[PDB]
């Protein structure tokens, strides 16, 4: 379909200067998958967002403190937030790393998104459903499977056409795509899509993909436009592996270090 | 109103050799906010103190040891203070950092008081409210929505004459005012008043702050002038952030990497 | 008995791409003996697999989740193991780094053994016994003692004989044998048998047996052949003290450092 | 008195080479002073010895483990060392870091000093008494206030005359002193005494004496004199301060760096 690159070019026009950043949402992370948590909060914090509220359950709390102790906390929030509005004002709201993939999760997805904010949903808050007409863009980052899951196209058929499937489906659910992959393609709901130039196999390993969904949210606190927020979280995410396998083996890298590479790397494109 | 700059001229000549250096109280973080508790432990151990004496809440103790072993602790410490004035003999006491605002802080804050030592107030400690005289001084380290809180004066208002109300304000409740912004005043109850001239947008994210609070409370158990303690942590803390964005994007800091850079900013300034 | 050594050229020959890399399962850690199970967590993550779920003992999970929150868990997995068999399929799996030598952990080897992949056992999985005919390679990693304490060849026996006798009894039980020690044995079932070249004393600490395990564990998930899997981590683990020791004492390795520093030297071999 | 230094020259010529190495213990670490045993466990670790078992408070256990995870647990220990004599035999033991100066303490130190190798006592594990005559050195680390409290001589004096009084009180009581300040004492019972060259004005804050026992307790395990032992842990923990302040301040070291350093300094000796 020719879609194009969003290349280093465009990374670099539409990157902000850092001269408020916002306070973001991260409901993630549960007692049995408690990692995702520490994971999207490091790459949320390294993202250029002000302040990061992580709204995980109560047990896992403690886990993320002496690694992120610049993050605060809404204790068992994506719990309490099936139950009710949020009530505070969020620049952005992400939901999913580490929560199972259960009915009350998406009823926290429902009270989420009406709030006025860009949400994202990764992981066990991706499901086959429909999304409210609201202010502010859904943002969904499947795996293949999990895009398997989100439309019935299966795993074998879909990476055949990846960015066809990806915009055709961000067309019908009127949502942004993230469909991950070589070559991760990003589909917007007005039609507009890109491909990701960056990235390597140092990738396909867990965690991963928590640290992508909280780099999302954090560029989303700091850029004014959220499709650029997007498209330049997921274009840093790859730049990360590749800046790693200058010196270090594709198989050895840890999800962790690609928010720690992620200040050097962000560095040469400013 | 042309106040002068704290400039690298002055750290240099001010800044103390290491040839007892005091024991430091700090009272931070509650099971709500944990973290401030690690941010201000690191920042003050990394200050020049001999002994840090964490009063914390009794399950913020096990995120901080693993991270900061060399740490002490009075378990419910900030809890505790409010009850009763302090048996112990401290160089500096800071208070506030990761608590809430509430009376019962406030109880503390007036036990702590009557200690005869320089005393640090921040964050959940700051409120509207007068000093006791005594002997050391009162710091207050407020962002200006906290300004707001203590003074009445709007945020939009004081943005435009900064140095000119932190001045009226620390000459009102006779305590130094740390007033936080780009180009942090430093304003002292004698009238005394300066600008700091380090730092960047690198410093706009939660526990910046708690990292301050913390250094000013072990450089004033290193220095024997404790003006000169809270103008040269100032100082640091900004020099931190300046260095950082050397190879680092601003957006991309994360508080306790200020910790973590401060051992070869301060060594240049030696 | 003339056994030739694993050479550098070997490992170059044999180290795969990275252009799915499998789940391994990994049953280690109990409340008595937690680090184990971080030790072998880490070197497995390093070694090139795709995902690791770790069954270890509940309160053993928050140990790691800080240090490696790329891990996913099976809460008491190494107990649960014990009763029934594994319903998920993994590409390899470890048992007994950090477990008691019980007969409890036997059951669990024998509920193991029913699937179909390599399988390792070390440490408290280490029993005299014999193993049943199966797909997958059964690989054991003893020291000296635990060579003892499987067959009842005295130490100061072995010790002259050391791959004659691991020889022998890799054939006898059908079972890889990597009989550790200056110049590691890795013996074969099928009479094949190798020395690893490298290596020095600073593997001679505890812990040091436990990230060797994990690097096997992930190495089986990204090699198409376990032999070529085994003898290549036997031989980076030995690389990567080599590589310490050029600028760091022999006596002040910890383990973990062993899987800090496998990224570079693995890079060096590609 | 003209006490000798403990030269580079006699350092380089007794330090041993890595071609068993012990197993140690450790009882440190309350639930009140955690970090003593997290400090002493890696200083341990780092310096040469085979095993490390840490017998601190079983709330402690867990925060070591991510730290150290190389360490393992006698859980309770330094409680049950007063009950009975201990089972194992160990290479060397050490007691009192992060311990109270209880009479239950002292009852653990009878017990330990039954066994047949050296111990060493710090911290809480000081006190007023005499020694039983045995196989295996004392070995004491008094900084200069905890001397006044075994020997009753006040600090101010004690200051005066430091070789002098340890050199008379190693005698007396048929102790290995190690008097810790600027030019540390190393005073033996068979009248020899040294004195340290190394170290600065860094190692004066908090935790760093919890490291150099540790290391005393690991290069005990290494050495075959325990005498060398004792003197080059002394001299090495001081080359690590010196180290640190070539590109770092004085005022910034927290004593778990020096454990940190100490692989590169070590390298340097031989
Ligand atoms: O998530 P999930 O797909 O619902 O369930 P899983 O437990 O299988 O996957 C967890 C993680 O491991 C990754 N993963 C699972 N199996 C994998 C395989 N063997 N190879 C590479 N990556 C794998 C997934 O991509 C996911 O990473 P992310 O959470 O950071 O996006
Ligand atoms: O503290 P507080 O002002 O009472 O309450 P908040 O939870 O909103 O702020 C917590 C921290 O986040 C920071 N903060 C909050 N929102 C912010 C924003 N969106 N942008 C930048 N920083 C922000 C505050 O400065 C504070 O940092 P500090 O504690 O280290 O001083
Ligand atoms: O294991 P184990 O042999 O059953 O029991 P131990 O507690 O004595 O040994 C634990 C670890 O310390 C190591 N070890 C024990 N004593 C040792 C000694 N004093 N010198 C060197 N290493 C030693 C073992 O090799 C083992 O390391 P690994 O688990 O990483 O393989
Ligand atoms: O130990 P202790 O002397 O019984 O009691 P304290 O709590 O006062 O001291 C704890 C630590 O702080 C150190 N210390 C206490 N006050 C100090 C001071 N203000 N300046 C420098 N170091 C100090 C002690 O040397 C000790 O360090 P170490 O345990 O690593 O030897």
């Amino acid at each position: 379909m020719n879609v194009p690159f969003w290349t280093e070019e465009h990374v670099r026009a539409t990157l902000p200067e850092r001269d408020t950043y916002g306070t973001a949402l991260l409901l993630a992370g549960s007692d049995d998958m408690p990692g995702a948590a520490l994971l999207a909060g490091l790459g949320a914090m390294r993202s250029g967002l002000g302040k990061l509220v992580i709204g995980t359950s109560e047990n896992v709390i403690p886990l993320i403190v002496p690694v992120l102790p610049e993050a605060t906390y809404w204790r068992d929030g994506w719990k309490k937030a099936a139950d009710a509005q949020l009530e505070e004002t969020y620049r952005a709201i992400a939901i999913g790393p580490g929560l199972p993939q259960t009915e009350s999760v998406q009823q926290a997805v429902d009270h989420v998104l009406t709030a006025d904010c860009p949400v994202i949903l990764d992981a066990g808050a991706l499901a086959k459903r429909t999304y409210p007409k609201r202010e502010g863009p859904v943002i969904l980052t499947p795996h293949p499977g999990e895009f398997f899951r989100m439309t019935g196209v299966p795993v074998n058929e879909l990476q055949k056409k990846r960015a066809e499937y990806a915009k055709e489906w961000a067309a019908q659910l009127q949502t942004v795509i993230v469909l991950k992959g070589n070559q991760t393609v990003i589909a917007f709901p007005d039609g507009d899509c890109w491909l990701n130039p960056t990235g390597n196999g140092a990738l396909a390993k867990g965690g991963t993909g928590d640290t992508l969904t909280g780099m999302i949210l954090g560029m989303l606190c700091c850029h004014e436009d959220p499709k650029h927020a997007v498209l330049n979280a997921v274009y840093l995410h790859g730049a990360c592996a590749e800046l790693w396998t200058d010196e270090h083996s594709a198989h050895t890298l840890l999800a962790h270090e690609l928010s720690d590479i992620l200040p050097r790397v962000w560095k040469r494109f400013e």
